[PDB]
């Protein structure tokens, strides 16, 4: 089991990290049929989504997308600083895998 | 994938971008039998609904009204700018297919 | 589809509005078997109840009756004005159908 | 129906008020296999907890054990005064059947 | 049943308690395939992880695992000080089973 996103993301091929250290600059949602998902962006320009549920995913990751979603809406809200997103750089926009969190 | 709101609406028929760059001014949410849905306002007089679930919705679509409602309550008890809503105008009051928060 | 709370109350028999323009005074919750509700009052004496859910309700108001004992909760905690409430008179206490909150 | 948690309590078997008027002073959660429980301290001493799930309860109160674990933990984080928790004595830390929060 | 989090974590094989009396410094959490877990971590060096879900859990474990990263994603956003974990000692990262807050 890896002990960090950077140790976790290298697991992956197809993904990368973005060093943000920055809160997020603005949160989109969307309920519109096949187009169930969230896009975030930062002030540098970055664009990152959570996808829409499907069959690139395994059933262990639904909870953990909506999880996703939860996480990016309520570091929105508080301006939480991110560190670290771990995201699929074979999909546009990104689409995140891990997020860490730091003051 | 779009990549923000606006692209997101244009792929689908009957709907509109509404620009308030304003917080929420009531949100406003019902348990009543057929009427279970939420209705929010905006101080220029803008009024727009999370629709009741029906058959106008697929099944992933389920999940993501219900969040749609929890994003609005947040929104609104946070003060949070929203920034765009593409609603479907077909609907009165218009029903909310996205959002986006940013100042 | 309704467009505020006092039309979306008149769609239904034995309800009535009450005006509190003011934050919930109290909140109660019970998880005891066949009392599984919420309970708030306001300090000019009004008491009110999310009911138990029942046979009364229809399967698409389970879900709601969780959302509106969640929004009860987080409204008493940020101290959220309660605008207007649409209430089954027909009950004892009287019992939520919809809530508005505005600041 | 009853109209405050004194009286919810009263129609129960083993069960008495505490009457705290204090935040909670801590909070702990277990996921371990067969101890699934919360445990609330406050200061004077007193200790409750939230039960493990199980055959003594109904499956109504499933859902409402869930969001008592939620309200514990959010009144914890936000210093929530608790007025009462009517609790069943015949358990140890005595359980809790229900909250009442007011200040 | 235990009333306190160092009785619960001594009922089982393979546990201690770590004494932190910190806020978690950083909170990192996954949704890739096979990697759905949080990691956090303290100014001391400290890593804990919620581990994925998998055979070693059963069934009532796993609401509460949902249930302890909701906890630390918030514990981590309020600041909150976290008093002790109970943890696995035989999985790296050592995997939370308990955490105690209290400041
Ligand atoms: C920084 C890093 O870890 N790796 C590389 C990487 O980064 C660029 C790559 O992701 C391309 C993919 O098209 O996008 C560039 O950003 C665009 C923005 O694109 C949006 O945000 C990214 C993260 C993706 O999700 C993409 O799908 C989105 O459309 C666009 O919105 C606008 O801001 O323009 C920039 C490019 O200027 C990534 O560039 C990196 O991140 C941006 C935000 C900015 O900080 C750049 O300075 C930075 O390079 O691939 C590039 C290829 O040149 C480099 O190898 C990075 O080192
Ligand atoms: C009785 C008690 O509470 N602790 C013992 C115990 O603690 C060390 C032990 O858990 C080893 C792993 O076997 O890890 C040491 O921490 C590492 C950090 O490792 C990460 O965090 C720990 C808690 C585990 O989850 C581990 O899997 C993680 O990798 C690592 O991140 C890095 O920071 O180095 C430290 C030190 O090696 C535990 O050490 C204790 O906790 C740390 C944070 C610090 O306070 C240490 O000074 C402290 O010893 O075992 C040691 C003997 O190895 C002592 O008996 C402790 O009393
Ligand atoms: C983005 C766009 O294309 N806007 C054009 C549109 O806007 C009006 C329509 O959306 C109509 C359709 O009913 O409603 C107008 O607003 C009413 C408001 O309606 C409620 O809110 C709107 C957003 C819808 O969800 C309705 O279903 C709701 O009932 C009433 O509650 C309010 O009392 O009165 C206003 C009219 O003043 C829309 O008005 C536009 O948006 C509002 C909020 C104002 O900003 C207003 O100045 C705008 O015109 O149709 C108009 C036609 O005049 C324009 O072409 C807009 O471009
Ligand atoms: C109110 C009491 O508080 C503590 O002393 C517990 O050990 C008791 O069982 C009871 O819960
Ligand atoms: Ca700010
Ligand atoms: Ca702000
Ligand atoms: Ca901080
Ligand atoms: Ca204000
Ligand atoms: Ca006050
Ligand atoms: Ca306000
Ligand atoms: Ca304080
Ligand atoms: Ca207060
Ligand atoms: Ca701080
Ligand atoms: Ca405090």
């Amino acid at each position: 089991t890896p002990q960090n996103i950077t140790d976790l993301c290298a697991e992956y091929h197809n993904t990368q990290i973005y060093t943000l250290n920055d809160k997020i600059f603005s949160y989109t949602e969307s309920l519109a049929g096949k187009r169930e998902m969230a896009i975030i962006t930062f002030k540098n320009g970055a664009i990152f989504q959570v996808e829409v549920p499907g069959s690139q995913h395994i059933d262990s990751q639904k909870k953990a997308i909506e999880r996703m979603k939860d996480t990016l809406r309520i570091a929105y809200l508080t301006e939480a600083k991110v560190e670290k997103l771990c995201v699929w750089n074979n999909k546009t926009p990104h689409a995140i895998a891990a997020i860490s969190m730091a003051n």
